[PDB]
């Protein structure tokens, strides 16, 4: 009879950092 | 009964990030 | 003797949100 199920498989990439916040104000 | 299988798949890729913080007032 | 190896196990978790951006530049002398 084959095996049980393998382990869980690895954690994806860390998402891009974001981009620059905007402006200050005046 | 056969051994574990092979690892699962490697997970998808996280969201971007927010924009970062508003900079600081401007000044005088 | 023993069995074939069993099936693929589960997805693994989706990566984390990435780190926010920098702050913006400085407002406009008023």
């Amino acid at each position: 009879p084959p095996g049980p199920p393998g382990p869980q498989g690895p954690k994806g990439d860390k998402g891009d950092p974001g981009p620059p916040g905007p402006p200050g104000p005046p």
